[PDB]
Parts: C-alpha cells; sequence; structure tokens
C-alpha cells in the first residue's frame, strides 16, 4: 500500500493562516463553504497545490475569486484536489471551496456525522479532510472563524471552538451562530456540534490570574441528570493542572459534550471536548462504580491536552506519543492524586503488562515513535499511549518532582503556540538533568532509545551479602529481544527504584534510592547493611520492563506481608502465582500430550496461602489491594510467558489453582464478604454526584471478587447471598449478581430481572450486555445469538457492538473452542463492521493479536480467519494494514 516514513518529513510549501467556514446543516445534506487565507512558504519550489479532501462533492472552487475548472486548472479523485502550479499564486491568496457532505449517512464516525439526533464532528487524525479541503496535517496551524446554521427546532444549540461572537435568525425557521477561536491550531482540533442539548454550568476562577471561566457540560435531554460528576471532574482537573503544573485555562468558556456514537473515549477539541457518553455520563442509581473512575480519567485526559497537545502540538503524526504518552502520564498523576488508593497505580501497571506487553511481543510491535505507517489511525495503540506514558513517567522518577517540574516548564514555554517533536521534550528534560547533576556535560542522549527501540526489556538480578563486611550487592542485567524493528538492541537508561527489607523484623534498611542502569549489566553495592536483606525492586513499577527478581517464594511472601511498596508487594504475589501457573501448566500439558493415565500436580505453596489469609483478615489492610491478591494474573499477562499455548490446559491450570486456594480460604472469604457489607454498601453520598469515596468502591470490588470465588466454588447456600445481592441499590452489586449466578439454575431469572432494571438507560443496558457477554456459561454461544437477535439487532453504535462481543472474547475456554467457532464468529463481526466503521472493526481484531503465541491448531484456525478477512472485497485500508502487519506480510 501507500507508506509514509518518519525520515521523509518536510515542511510544506504553503501556509494556511486563516480559515473561515460556513457549515449549513439541512435534513439530507450539509453544505460547507470555506475560505482559506493562504500564502507561499520559504520552502516552496513552485509545486502543485495539493489538498486532502475525501468524499466531498464539489460545488465550486476558486482562487482570488477566479473560478477553477476540473480538467483545466484542477483535478479531483475523491481523495486529493490538485491545483496545477500555473494557477497557484506566488504570494498571499484566497482559496474558496463549497462542498456537499452527508452527516446523516456517515456511520464511520469520522468527519461530520449524526449521532442520534446530534450532529457532531471528529477530526483527529484525518477527519477534517472529510468535511472540507485542507492540507490536513498537524503542522498547518491556522486561526478559525466558524459559522454554523441549522433548523432551530431540531438544532437549537450550536457550538464550535472558541468565543461565540454572534447569533442570528435566518428565514424559514433556521438560525446561526458564529465562533472565533483566537488560538492557532491544527485542523485536527476543529469541532462543531448541533443538537437539542441540555446543560449544567458553573463558573471557575483561575488560581493565579483570576480569569473567570464558564464551564458547560452537555447531553441529550433524557440524560441531563447524569452530567454532574463530569462537571466536578472538570473542576478537579483544572485545579490539578494549576496546583502541580502552574497551568491555567486560556479561553473564557470550556464546553464538554456527550454523544452516544463515538469510536473511542473522547477528544480534546479546543474549548469543545467531545466524549463518548460512556466516558462523561453517570448517576449512582444507573451506573456501575467503574464509570466514576473512567469519567474522572477521561475528563482529566482531555483537559490536560489543552497544554500537552493543543498549546503545544505535534510537528507530524510520528510524534503522537509526545501528546498521548505525556497526557496519559498527566492523567495518571491526576487520578492517583484524586483517588488516593494504591490500586490506581496498580491498575495502570496491570493494563500495561497484559495488553501492551502482548502487543510488544507480537508482529505488531512498534516503538513509541513509529518509523512508518499506512493508516495513522492504526497507531493509536497501547504502546503509544501506555508505554509512552511510562516513558514520560520515568523522567519524573529520574529527576524528582522539583527538577521534573523545571524541565516540563522549559518544554511547555519554549514551544507554546507551536509544534514540537519528541526530541524537543527530551532536550527540555536534559536541561533539568544537567541542573540536577550540577554538571553541564551530563546528557540524555541514551534516553532517546526509549522512543526508537521496540520491545520490552527484561531485567534480571543476582544478589550477594558479605556478613563480615555488612556489604550487599545487586548485580543487574538488561536484555531486549531482537525483532523486526531492530536486529541489534541497545541498552536503555533504566531507573530502578529500590528498597531493602530486613527479613527478621520486616523493616526498611535504606533510604529509598533510584539505581540508574545504563549498561547492559552493572553491580550496585551498598555498605552498612546489617543483615542479609530481601530487595524491594522497581518500586512503583519504575520502568516498563519484565522483572526477573530471582527471589524464592519464601522471600516473595515476606515482601508481600511486610514491604512498604504496593507494586512490589503485588508483583511478589504475581510472581508466586506465575511460578505455580507455569509449573501446573507444564504438568497438565505433559499429561495431555503423553496421554498419561495418572500424574501429579504441584500444590500451591501452603505458606503463600497462609499469607493471603493473614492479609485478608487484617482489618487495617487495604480492600482494593486484597482484591488483587486473591485474583490470579490476567490471561494476557500469563500468555507473555508461554509459547504454543494450549488455552484449554491453561483454563484447567487456573481452575486447579483457584480450587486449591478456596479449599483452604472459602470460609475466610465468606466471613469477609459478610463483615464488609455494612461499610461497603453504606449509602453516604448516594445522592451526591460531586463526591466519590474510592476506598468504599474498593470495598465493593473486594466483596464482588469474593462473591465470584464463592459462587464458582458452590459454597454452601451461597445462592441466598446472590439473591440478596441482586436487591442492592448499587448497580455494581446487582450486575455482579447476574454474573455470579452463572453457576446456578437461577441465572435466567436474574438475566430477566437485571434486563428490566437496565433497559431504559442506554449506558446501563450496554453494561448489562457486557455482564451477559462475560458470563461463565456453557451455553454462551446460544446466549450471544439471543443478544444479537433480541437486543443488538442492526445497531451501528460502537458501544453496543463492543459490549456484546469483546467480553466474550476474553472467555478462555469458550472463545478458544478448538472447533474455531469463536474465531469464525468474531471474524464475521469484524468483516460486517468494516463495511461501515473501519476503526471499530480494527478494535474488534484485538483477540487475534496473540495468534502466533497459541498451540499450532489454534494458530492455524486464527490464521485461516485472518486470511479470509483479508480476501474480503473493499476491505478498508485500516483493516487491511492491520491484518497484513499482524500476519507478517507487511
Ligand atoms: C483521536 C482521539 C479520539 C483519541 C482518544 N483516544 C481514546 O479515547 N482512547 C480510549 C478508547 C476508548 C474506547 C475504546 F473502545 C477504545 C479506545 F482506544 C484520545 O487520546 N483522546 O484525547
Ligand atoms: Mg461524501
Ligand atoms: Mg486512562
Ligand atoms: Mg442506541
Ligand atoms: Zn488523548
Amino acid at each position: 500500500p501507500k507508506i509514509h516514513y518518519r525520515k521523509d518529513y518536510k515542511p510544506s510549501g504553503f501556509i494556511i493562516n486563516n480559515v473561515t467556514l460556513n457549515i449549513n446543516i439541512h435534513d439530507n445534506e450539509t453544505i460547507v463553504r470555506s475560505v482559506l487565507d493562504m500564502d507561499i512558504s520559504k520552502h516552496n519550489v513552485g509545486e502543485d497545490l495539493v489538498f486532502d479532501g475525501v468524499g466531498l462533492k464539489i460545488n465550486e472552487i476558486s482562487i482570488n475569486n477566479k473560478k477553477l475548472v476540473e480538467g483545466e486548472e484542477y483535478t479531483y479523485d475523491n481523495e486529493f484536489l490538485t491545483i496545477f502550479s500555473k494557477f497557484v499564486p506566488k504570494s498571499k491568496f484566497a482559496f474558496s471551496s463549497e462542498v456537499i457532505i452527508h452527516p446523516e449517512t456517515n456511520y464511520a464516525l469520522t468527519g461530520l456525522y449524526k449521532s442520534k439526533n446530534i450532529i457532531v464532528s471528529q477530526c483527529e487524525a484525518t477527519g477534517f479532510r472529510r468535511i472540507t479541503f485542507f492540507i490536513d496535517r498537524p503542522d498547518m496551524m491556522a486561526k478559525y472563524d466558524v459559522t454554523v446554521t441549522a433548523d432551530k427546532e431540531k438544532y437549537p444549540v450550536l457550538l464550535s471552538n472558541g468565543d461565540k461572537v454572534n447569533e442570528f435568525e435566518i428565514p424559514g425557521g433556521r438560525h446561526g451562530a458564529r465562533f472565533n477561536d483566537p488560538h492557532l491550531k491544527p485542523c485536527y482540533l476543529f469541532a462543531v456540534v448541533a443538537g437539542d442539548l441540555k446543560h449544567l454550568s458553573a463558573t471557575y476562577i483561575t488560581k493565579y490570574t483570576k480569569k473567570k471561566v464558564e464551564l458547560y457540560v452537555f447531553s441529550e435531554e433524557k440524560y441531563v441528570s447524569k452530567l454532574q460528576w463530569a462537571l466536578e471532574c472538570l473542576k478537579k482537573s483544572m485545579a490539578f493542572d494549576e496546583d502541580y503544573f502552574g497551568l491555567e485555562y486560556d479561553l473564557s468558556r470550556l464546553n464538554l459534550v456527550a454523544v452516544s456514537d463515538f469510536n473511542v473515549g473522547a477528544m480534546e477539541n479546543k474549548g469543545l471536548n467531545i466524549f463518548n457518553a460512556n466516558s462523561l455520563l453517570a448517576s449512582k442509581k444507573n451506573s456501575i462504580d467503574f464509570s466514576y473512575a473512567r469519567i474522572l480519567t477521561v475528563v482529566g485526559h482531555e483537559y490536560f491536552h489543552n497544554y500537552t497537545g493543543n498549546r503545544v502540538t505535534l510537528r507530524d503524526w510520528f510524534q503522537l506519543t509526545l501528546k498521548e504518552g505525556l497526557t496519559v502520564h498527566r492523567e495518571n498523576l491526576f487520578s492517583e492524586e484524586m483517588t488516593k488508593t494504591v490500586t490506581t497505580r496498580l491498575s495502570h501497571v496491570d493494563l500495561l503488562r497484559s495488553v501492551q506487553f502482548l502487543e510488544d511481543s507480537s508482529p505488531l510491535s512498534h516503538p513509541i515513535r513509529p518509523e512508518s505507517y499506512v493508516s495513522m489511525e492504526n497507531f493509536y495503540t497501547t504502546t503509544v499511549y501506555d508505554k509512552g506514558s511510562e516513558v514520560m513517567r520515568m523522567y519524573l522518577t529520574i529527576l524528582g518532582e522539583e527538577y521534573y517540574k523545571k524541565g516540563f516548564d522549559i518544554y511547555i514555554k519554549k514551544n507554546d503556540g507551536n509544534t514540537a517533536t519528541c526530541e524537543d521534550f527530551n532536550y527540555a528534560m536534559e536541561q533539568a538533568y544537567k541542573m540536577k547533576k550540577a554538571d553541564n556535560s551530563a546528557n540524555l542522549n541514551q534516553y532517546l532509545l526509549w522512543f526508537s527501540q521496540s520491545g520490552t526489556p527484561h531485567v534480571s538480578f543476582k544478589y550477594n551479602y558479605d556478613a563480615e563486611k555488612k556489604q550487599y550487592s545487586i548485580h543487574v542485567n538488561q536484555y531486549t529481544k531482537p525483532d523486526e524493528n531492530q536486529k541489534e538492541k541497545k541498552p536503555l537508561f533504566i531507573p530502578i527504584s529500590v528498597g531493602l527489607i530486613n527479613p527478621e523484623n520486616g523493616k526498611e534498611m535504606i533510604s529509598q534510592t533510584t539505581l540508574e542502569l545504563t549498561k547492559e549489566s552493572d553491580t550496585f553495592v551498598f555498605n552498612n547493611i546489617a543483615v542479609k536483606p530481601i530487595p524491594s525492586l522497581f518500586r512503583g513499577f519504575s520502568a516498563p520492563v519484565y522483572i526477573e527478581d530471582n527471589l524464592t517464594d519464601e522471600e516473595r511472601i515476606l515482601l508481600l506481608k511486610y514491604d512498604s511498596d504496593a507494586f512490589v508487594r503485588y508483583n511478589s504475589c504475581t510472581n508466586i502465582y506465575m511460578k505455580q501457573i507455569l509449573m501446573n501448566y507444564n504438568e497438565f500439558l505433559k499429561a495431555k500430550n503423553e496421554k498419561l493415565e495418572s500424574f501429579n500436580l504441584t500444590p500451591v505453596n501452603a505458606q503463600f496461602i497462609d499469607a493471603i489469609k493473614y492479609l485478608l483478615e487484617d482489618p487495617h489492610a487495604d480492600a482494593g489491594f486484597k482484591s488483587y491478591i486473591v485474583s490470579l494474573p490476567q490471561d494476557r499477562y500469563i500468555i507473555n510467558f508461554v509459547s504454543n499455548l494450549d488455552t484449554d490446559v491453561l483454563a484447567d491450570t487456573k481452575e486447579y489453582i483457584y480450587k486449591q486456594i478456596g479449599d483452604k480460604l472459602n470460609d475466610v472469604y465468606y466471613k469477609m464478604f459478610k463483615s464488609l457489607e455494612a461499610k461497603a454498601d453504606d449509602l453516604t453520598y448516594f445522592n451526591d454526584e460531586s463526591h466519590v469515596d474510592f476506598d468504599q468502591m474498593n470495598m465493593r470490588t473486594l466483596r464482588n471478587t469474593l462473591l465470584s470465588l464463592l459462587s464458582k466454588a458452590q459454597y454452601p447456600n451461597i445462592l441466598n447471598e446472590i439473591i440478596e445481592h441482586s436487591k442492592s441499590p448499587y448497580p455494581s452489586n446487582w450486575l455482579t449478581s447476574l454474573s455470579v449466578s452463572a453457576y446456578f439454575d437461577k441465572y435466567f431469572e436474574l438475566y430477566d430481572k437485571t434486563y428490566k432494571l437496565s433497559k431504559d438507560d442506554e449506558l446501563l443496558l450496554q453494561e448489562w450486555l457486557k455482564t451477559v457477554s462475560r458470563s461463565d456459561r456453557k451455553d454462551i454461544y446460544e446466549i450471544l445469538k439471543k443478544l444479537e437477535n433480541e437486543v443488538l439487532k442492526d445497531s451501528k453504535n460502537p458501544n453496543d457492538i463492543r459490549a456484546v462481543y469483546l467480553p466474550f472474547t476474553n472467555n478462555l475456554r469458550r472463545f478458544h473452542d478448538i472447533s474455531g467457532k469463536g474465531y469464525k464468529l468474531i471474524a464475521e463481526v469484524i468483516t460486517k463492521t468494516d463495511k461501515f466503521n473501519p476503526m471499530v472493526a480494527t478494535q474488534l481484531c484485538e483477540p487475534f493479536k496473540l495468534w502466533n503465541k497459541l498451540d499450532t491448531k489454534r494458530q492455524e484456525l486464527m490464521l485461516n480467519e485472518m486470511n479470509t478477512m483479508l480476501q474480503e472485497p473493499n476491505i478498508s485500508n485500516n483493516l487491511k494494514e492491520y491484518l497484513l502487519r499482524l500476519t507478517n506480510k507487511l
């Protein structure tokens, strides 16, 4: 296909200074008239003027009021408008076009589209070209004057970026509104919305300059009651950027708008952030707990882009991580601050080490700054986002808070109102590093390898203690596996946050310190170490790596009980589970392949189980943390450690381990499930959509995790508890009652009960679909067909499609049915969805990413479905690129 390379970046021959748009919405067409005030740059060599413009119907084209004609002065092929160089002026000129577009049939949700009864845009990355002609790349910065007109009854609220400077009536029951956005921007940050929207509003006064900012949050009328928590989260986001980063908002007004049909979470259009409704709307009677967290993070994220993305933007799309990795890091700092729970940071680590590590070991592996693409849209990945964020976070670990803040301000101020590159960020952080080291020859040149080198480093350790000298050494090695991006991998700058625990008394033996590993291996020596320690390594998960702790399970148990760092405690537990999972998996696999009539399994370590019980019974230990220790590692995590994985053998492995532990702990689990009830389900704040007690939410999470364990175990009379739980006013509880009832005859009664509770709220119904989809049912295939026929039907809403299918794809036993029927079902959905929404179709490909990790029968079945999809006529460039890369053809 058509491949863009990072190395070939060149500035344009043209400049666009001002954009003046009139967008006239009618029932069966929208007319877009656009004037671009343009000029020739210093890089111009008299080339043709080529605009991006996809699927536009041309009404008229002119330059300086001279009409241009197709075949004579221009060509248009439905993708690019070429104005021949003879007709391109040599100094400042006005380019005029008028085109017709059709939001009402735009089911791809990119460009201008209709979502229920709201007209909305999505322009990042390449959507502005589906609205009007432009040099649609992020270095083409301009100022925008936008007029929107529409039928007043249908579309009473009209929004675009920036200050509303006029509103006017138009004959025939229409009206208009004009916007001026004074901030220079790329076209990917343009937005318009038209709808019958309702709002909540508040005034925010900025901390330093005392600027009054009007905050509006919008939804369709039915769901206006679900806007309050978003507004609160916006205030929190603003205060956080003021308090931590010294950054104030820069317009008089900020609008946030929920729409039902959206490809991803939300979008940072200047002054007009647009959200998937699932990431803006909640109410405590109609939303699960996880919604509150999601809204907090997504509102935060879009808000933080106002500097990291908007005020400082991208030179080109290869720099994507500069805005997304950095914004996710800001969002994560914010979330950790607002929730004050250790499970926040653990949740980010869990996501990285499951999904992103899988990606990084797959044929899709890329560095956080890719070298090439066909469709830029395929690079909005957990690598670019989540590994990017960890790369952005490592600067803070290396520098500390004070020097990190200095470097960040160098960056943000130097590049204000302009484009930037990853190098500019690394240069700013390098100035801070020099200051920190008090050495103007220190450099971060090695650090750039985190942007250019793909793959996850493996860091391993060896320890030695000299009792006579009271001297302890940690010898560290790093390795990155060669891959298609680099045949020779170089050592990275890896910060290793470390503590040392005395195993006798469980106490800290050193000031926490950060080891700076820069070579392939190094030995770090500590004096005045009074007894042999147990090391507490990569505290806070200080780099995005595979950690090989080389600790015994006895040492791991001591850290789990006694270490200060929540990640090291969690990882020590993770490691004990992984050792057991790999050992039992190999035992089961050998028995199966050798057709043994009898064999042995290694039992779960009894001292580890005792440790779990000790933590669970400690009334002062954290409820969220407890829910992580009784859960095995996620399947996507486990699979990074197994080649030729037999998923059935893995399923049997996990069941054996869970059963071993429950045989010891179920009575503890039951006692805690009951004892936590009063505090977990207390109704303090149940009517307050401005405040969430995240500790209490983690108590519900722990109850629900325990209830699942006990239900799968068939603990005596647990069905009574399941039925009581379905009467709870918390949706998290009553939907958990449905999933845990899977193990009982009462499942279809709870299916109906909860359906009735969910069906009248669009977002709650989607959460019910996910609950059904992930249910541990032998008849799941018949249940999915019932969802398709009775609920999903012909929906093109990405949230409905994702809700029905993705959870099911995580059913290890059923999705990977050795017949291949799981792979076939999802491939049919992908191909169907690709005919109207290529981005969503590529999202639905997610289960196939691990195909070359599976046993060879399942590899063959997956491959056969991937190649079937590839053969589909009129396959999108998005899906075709994804599948060609994934199957080692590109
Ligand atoms: C171009 C914009 C639309 C990308 C947006 N990314 C984003 O929302 N990711 C979350 C996400 C949510 C739902 C989903 F199904 C898939 C996703 F990748 C983001 O970074 N917003 O700032
Ligand atoms: Mg069209
Ligand atoms: Mg997030
Ligand atoms: Mg709907
Ligand atoms: Zn973003």
